């Protein structure tokens, strides 16, 4: 039965306004778009941790006694239609998609 | 010092013509988009594992004698401009987004 060393979380999101962009700034997410010639709605597959706790590490499995761990929300970048003054821009912004646990060595 | 259990390897690409969509079918990548009234390419972030060994596991820093392990790519969906028929439809195709770990306790 398998299972991965920290338990995550996803979830499918339409209803996006705000989001970090690829250096840092927020932007602001319009509701709809114009491809080609159609319109659609801007969707965004995100996964986030479950227990990021950094003390009792929600990391499953580790050598606890030569290995401190803790779990973390990784980002991807994907481009959205943003607002850019006040008219858009297709441009990067972050989201959360994976969980992985991280390591540091214990003195 | 911090690092992952999973050690993962991140690229741009731009290049992108053939992608599996959301169940399971290929699909084919087109060049350019047009996005409101501009030209725009495709890209996307890709992460994958370094060390996919499913027998001396790439993991770091496990309970080795409670567990068994591997590191595995995992995915995300992103929307692209990809070819129904011939002509073009917006459609979630699957990337490789990031690096876990699994588990699994021994007998
Ligand atoms: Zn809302
Ligand atoms: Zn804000
Ligand atoms: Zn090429
Ligand atoms: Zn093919």
């Amino acid at each position: 039965g398998e299972f991965s060393v920290c338990d995550s979380v996803s979830v499918w999101v339409g209803d996006k306004t705000t989001a970090t962009d690829i250096k840092g700034k927020e932007v602001m997410v319009l509701g709809e778009v114009n491809i080609n010639n159609s319109v659609f709605k801007q969707y965004f597959f995100e996964t986030k941790c479950r227990d990021p706790n950094p003390v009792d590490s929600g990391c499953r499995g580790i050598d606890s006694k030569h290995w401190n761990s803790y779990c973390t929300t990784t980002h991807t970048f994907v481009k959205a239609l943003t607002m850019d003054g006040k008219q858009a821009a297709w441009r990067f912004i972050r989201i959360d998609t994976a969980c992985v646990c991280v390591l540091s060595r214990k003195t």
